[PDB]
């Protein structure tokens, strides 16, 4: 009969966070030009700029932490900017999940 099956998975939302929230460990490799068209895209057309994917991480004692990898240039764009926030898809994740970044230099969050 109809189907038996199901997906599940982590909960990712969309949500308009302050760019000071966002933790940046890695250098950013970025393409000047690349930059300035997001620049230009972001004032004309802000609907048609994904949001960028960060990692939302509960600590041992249930601290919030934003960890922020890709979506350079769009970070980028909105500084030049000067603005307070950037949309950014919060994707729940583990420790184990930061450590594929950080390795030996993931922190114990708590």
């Amino acid at each position: 009969g109809p189907h038996m099956s199901i997906h599940s998975g982590r909960i990712a939302a969309v949500h308009n966070v302050p760019l000071s929230v966002l933790i940046r460990p890695l250098p950013s490799v970025l393409d000047p030009a690349k930059v300035q068209s997001l620049v230009d895209t972001i004032r004309e057309d802000p609907d048609s700029v994904p949001p960028i994917d960060v990692l939302w991480i509960k600590g041992a004692q249930g601290g919030d932490y934003f960890y922020s990898f890709g979506g350079c240039h769009r970070y980028a764009a909105y500084q030049q900017l000067q603005r307070e926030t950037i949309p950014a898809k919060l994707v729940q994740s583990t420790l184990s999940d930061l450590r594929v970044y950080l390795g030996a230099s993931t922190p114990d969050l708590q």
